[PDB]
RNA sequence: AUCGCUUCUCGGCCUUUUGGCUAAGAUCAAGUGUAGUAUCUGUUUAUCAGUUUAAUAUCUGAU
């Protein structure tokens, strides 16, 4: 059996955020060998490029695979909208602004006035 | 313990949100007494007796 555990901390750069992300997305995937041996069996010593070493000119892929990128292109597209969570509008204290940008502008100043 | 779904709670974003300047740009506010106008609003009580009138009505009188 296995354990683990992720802590969440400031967004510090949005590159911190997006490495999280990555690491997610990444740790999911999971590759079939069959496949990757069939590609190597006809490429050989293609499939092992330096940056500037090796071409050939398109890998053209099936559609079903295209299906499986579009797929989780929308599973990230909806994790992403709910980035932020709003607060459920509570009434039961104290009004003072006069319309919702005066309700957000009056939290801001509660933040930075104690 | 692990995975997923749902419910509630909390934290983080919440710049995604206070058009620029000058001599704070400059200045300041009084009253319903009289009438009338206009608009809505309401209308064109029951007999009978008389007075009256072209006829109504009015007037008078009990209801």
């Amino acid at each position: 059996k296995k354990k683990r555990k992720n802590p969440d901390l400031g967004f510090s750069d949005y590159a911190a955020a997006q490495l999280r992300q990555y690491h997610r997305l990444t740790k999911q995937i999971k590759p079939d060998m069959e496949t990757y041996e069939r590609l190597r069996e006809k490429h050989g010593e293609e499939f092992f490029p330096t940056s500037n070493s090796l071409l050939h000119g398109t890998h053209v892929p099936s559609t079903e695979e295209i299906d499986r990128m579009v797929i989780d292109l929308e599973k990230q597209i909806e994790k992403r909208d709910k980035y932020s969570r709003r607060r459920p509008y509570n009434d039961d204290a104290d009004i003072d602004y006069i319309n919702e940008r005066n309700a957000k502008f009056n939290k801001k100043a509660e933040r930075f006035y104690g």
